[PDB]
């Protein structure tokens, strides 16, 4: 590209459209380098097709392709061009070169008129501004430098070796520049052009070089980008092999490194910096531990997969034999390893059983005893509940989703690896964690069942992870050693680096790099004593610009205080970025905008921090930040609607997190109320509606305080405490006795006024009657008499009492063992759950159909605890009937006398537990 400008339109819309592409402008974002370059060789920028990459205008096309058009005129030359681009603009052309300084000087280095800069801006200004732009003049070159023969123009004495060594274990500008061009530039500042490589630097580029490669843009992007990053890692030479920037190296190289299209750069990269960097890694010997895990539980599944079509079959055969000899040499080295930084022996043996049980895994993960997936999977547990453990999230996480993501599930359980009552009452903690993941088979779930159906049948007691109802501990976990919100917010920036992909590391390691050099320069002691408790020291030198200046490309900038907006999604981002941008002299909040917009689920995690840090930043100034926040409350508290239930939650979850931050000048916590104006009864009404009733009844104590009971009773009735009940005082009649008769759970005393209610409502044709029928029922199921409940239920002939029906017509039919009833498919009720199961246990000739469908049972069961919203005393049902399916696989697997005189004895130990347990339960 008349019709052919349309056509091109269309294409590139479906083309962007159908690549996971935001629109056709952010098509033209990626190619506009080639696109300008080779067409404004022989034309003129102002006669270009603004109808494809749909535009609607040449002046909305030019406010993006001002750097990429300017720099390209000026490396061939079109002063009056330059100037009518700036002319329509609307910036002369001086303040436009001023914009786009770095790339300009990139590619006039790169073409060589450097010169005709100095006659535009001055000799005393242009130098000025290659002081700003050093670090990103450096990356410019590294962006725009063609692989062609670099070891040739190295010998910059000591690039040659190394990349020689590297390549022994296993607009476009040559090569053969790269040297003299940082040269010529580093010429003209103070930093001697010789030596410069500081870490910050070095992770600046690297994270530009990485975050070039795209998933649009094909997997032959990668080995070249690749080839450059082994030239930088040849060149930097000392720094690029110890502290945080061998860490992050390793990290994406390991990711290059499962790319089946090319594994003989990365490996070799790879084997150097681990050989290299041993004298670093025997003082972290956390890092070393997850690494390896990782990346041998990936070069394992890369072994096995084996899918080559257009790979040559014989250059396969080659990567297979190169990645099987690393992972040999890897795993010699692990073995050999010994650090003197490990904590205990108990560190050490867990390093040991580790990385040795990692290096002989196949590709899934079973459960039974002796197996090297099942130690490995046992290691990982055992670990993950400690105080100081080796791996961190994301590498337990890639451990697990490779075991775990298919599983084999022993038939029996006295081939498993957790048999005993006492293993299942140790893990049981961890197994729960473990399995509130999305990425687990249907094997792992049933296996993750029968481990929290044997502990809760063991000790009655439910992990304290499902009774939590605020996220007060992780807020906590969190601001910890000062208990600040700033270390709040670093230690959740710090866990972007580690748990990101490259866009994400790339803008937490850019946030923290601006962060600390803020902090170093201003001298802020509280920040600063911030940083040294919520990084590591690696992590605290590699965030310095020590000897430069921060660079444009970091610091890079991105109604909703009202009622229906708390129901769309993105209410927590949205208010968020419009908080922290009002308070820019706070560094920590300056640099939250770019990490709240991009990374995902980031927002909900740090809002409490933010509303904190903006609520103490402006308490002598003028309040803003609090009077919004404050009316729109009046409002939010007052929301009854299912997509609004989740942003509620973390409104009310910010008002508990302010409740425990000091205010500054306070005599006692009961000023503590003035960090926002919340109505505490709507408060508590809205904790109520949300499932969270402790929070509930604080809210309502507090509320009582500031007058000196709807809302009490609704609390009252499902918060956990036997006695509580019985405090709140309301009108007395027959019906109240028979409320509180019927929450007691008593027995005859309940029927004698249910009945006498019953009949009266017969007698006088009430329409309450069939309530009264199914409270009866309740009772009756109660007490134990089923024949009674039964004949009561057949009678009924609407049968829409909400879930209590549902539960009492499958109780009765498998106490009095009628198995032919059609049970409902995907209920949320145990009873349907364990009448499934013996119905199936009476109408099968093998145990293998009992066997499935008793692992059908634990696999929902577990499904249905991980739902979220359920009160105690659905959550106490659910995991009875993971204990009573437990008995039941128990007994089905008896093969002997001896196993069945161990099962009673089990029976027996139980029931020392059940004495003193709670009724239901029992």
């Amino acid at each position: 590209p008349t019709h052919s400008a349309l056509y091109a339109a269309s294409c590139i819309k479906r083309i962007a459209q159908t690549l996971k592409l935001s629109g056709p402008q952010e098509l033209f974002k990626l190619f506009a380098p080639q696109l300008l370059y080779t067409w404004l060789d022989n034309d003129s920028i102002q006669d270009i097709a603004y109808e494809i990459f749909g535009f609607s205008s040449l002046l909305d096309l030019l406010r993006e392709a001002q750097t990429e058009a300017a720099a390209i005129m000026m490396m061939r030359g079109q002063e009056q061009e330059v100037c009518q681009l700036a002319q329509s603009l609307g910036l002369t052309p001086e303040k436009l070169v001023q914009q786009s300084f770095t790339k300009i000087i990139a590619y006039s280095i790169a073409h060589d008129g450097e010169s005709r800069m100095r006659k535009i801006l001055g000799k005393e200004e242009y130098l000025a501004n290659i002081h700003l732009n050093f670090a990103d003049i450096i990356s410019t070159f590294f962006d725009i430098f063609d692989q062609e023969d670099p070891i040739e123009k190295a010998f910059f004495a000591y690039a040659a070796e190394t990349l020689e060594e590297i390549k022994k274990l296993g607009p476009m500008f040559r090569a053969k520049y790269l040297p003299r061009e940082i040269v010529h530039l580093c010429s003209r500042t103070q930093y001697e052009p010789e030596n410069i490589w500081t870490p910050a630097l070095v992770v600046f580029v690297a994270r530009k070089l990485l975050k070039t490669i795209h998933p649009a843009l094909g997997p032959l992007h990668a080995c070249s980008v690749l080839r450059k990053i082994r030239v930088l890692i040849c060149l930097a030479g000392d720094h690029a092999i110890s502290g945080y920037p061998l860490e992050m190296l390793l990290h994406s190289l390991r990711v290059f490194v499962v790319d089946p299209e090319c594994a003989d750069d990365a490996l070799g990269i790879t084997q150097y910096l681990i050989k290299r960097g041993d004298e670093y890694l025997k003082r972290t010997p956390s890092f070393l531990a997850g690494y390896a895990l990782s990346s041998l539980a990936d070069l394992r599944v890369f072994l096995e997969s084996s899918q080559s079509s257009t790979t040559q079959e014989s250059q396969f055969k080659a990567t297979k034999s190169k990645a099987q000899e690393f992972h040999a040499w890897f795993s010699k080295y692990l073995a050999a390893y010994d650090s003197p930084e490990f904590k205990d022996e108990g560190q050490k043996q867990a390093f040991r059983s580790i990385t040795e049980n990692a290096a002989h895994i196949r590709a899934s993960g079973n459960a039974e005893k002796g197996t090297h997936e099942s130690n490995l999977l046992l290691e990982i547990l055992k670990d993950w509940g400690r105080e100081n453990q080796l791996l961190n999230e994301p590498a337990r996480d890639v451990a697990l989703s490779m075991l775990c993501g298919v599983f084999n599930i022993p038939p029996s359980s006295r081939l498993d690896v957790i048999e005993t009552d006492e293993d299942a009452i140790k893990n049981g903690a961890v197994v729960w964690k473990s399995c509130s993941s999305q990425r687990l088979g249907g094997e792992y779930l049933a296996w993750a069942g029968r481990v929290l159906g044997r502990s809760f049948a063991a000790s009655g007691e439910v992990p304290e992870d499902l009774l939590r109802e605020s996220q007060l501990q992780e807020y906590r976990r969190l601001s910890q050693g000062v208990g600040s919100s700033e270390e709040g917010l670093l230690n959740l920036i710090k866990s972007l680096t580690i748990s990101g992909d490259c866009f994400t590391a790339g803008l937490a390691e850019a946030a923290l790099r601006t962060i600390v050099s803020d902090a170093i320069s201003d001298n802020d002691h509280d920040l600063l004593s911030a940083c040294q408790e919520s990084l590591p020291e690696p992590l605290l030198i590699a965030s310095n610009w020590d000897p430069y200046r921060t660079p444009l490309s970091d610091q890079f900038k991105v109604e909703v205080f009202s009622a229906r907006a708390l129901e769309n999604p993105n209410w927590s981002q949205h208010l968020a970025i419009r908080l922290a941008l009002s308070a820019p002299k706070i560094v920590t909040l300056r640099v939250l905008p770019p990490i709240l917009s991009k990374v995902k689920g980031f927002a909900e995690r740090a809002f409490p921090f933010v509303v904190h840090l903006v609520l103490a930043y402006q308490l002598d100034k003028q309040q803003s930040a609090k009077r919004e926040l404050s009316e729109s409350l009046q409002e939010w508290l007052n929301f009854t609607s299912e997509p609004a239930k989740e942003n509620l939650k973390l409104l009310i979850n910010t008002i508990l997190y302010l409740r425990t931050q000091p205010l500054p000048g306070e005599s006692s916590i009961a000023d503590r109320a003035h960090w926002l104006d919340v109505n505490m009864a709507s408060a508590a009404a809205a904790a109520t509606r949300c499932g969270m009733y402790k929070v509930a009844l604080l809210f309502a104590e507090l509320a009582a305080e500031s007058t000196r009971s709807d809302i009490l009773l609704e609390i009252f009735e499902n918060i956990d405490d036997p006695d509580a009940y019985y405090g709140l005082s309301q009108d007395a009649s027959l019906s109240t006795v028979l409320a509180r008769l019927e929450y007691e759970n008593d027995g005859a005393k309940s029927l004698a006024f249910r009945g006498a209610q019953y009949d009266s409502h017969l007698r006088g044709r009430d329409l309450q009657s069939r309530q009264d029928c199914n409270a009866l029922i309740k009772a009756l199921s109660s007490l134990g008499l089923a024949g009674l409940s039964n004949s009561l239920l057949q009678s009924q002939q609407s049968i829409d009492g909400s879930s209590d029906s549902l539960d009492a017509t499958f109780t009765t039919a498998r106490k009095l063992e009628i198995w032919n009833l059609p049970a409902p498919v995907n209920s949320d009720s145990w009873a349907v759950t364990v009448y499934k199961a013996y119905q199936s246990m009476y109408q099968a000739q093998e145990l293998d159909t009992v066997r499935s469908m008793v692992h059908d049972g634990l696999k929902n069961t577990v499904r249905h605890l991980s739902s979220g919203s359920l009160n105690t005393s659905v959550l106490r049902q659910q995991l009875g009937a993971l204990a009573a399916l437990t008995e039941l696989d128990d007994i089905l697997n008896v093969r002997d006398q001896s196993e069945l005189q161990c099962t009673l004895a089990t029976f027996e130990k139980r029931s020392k537990w059940m004495m003193s347990g709670r009724y239901a339960d029992v």
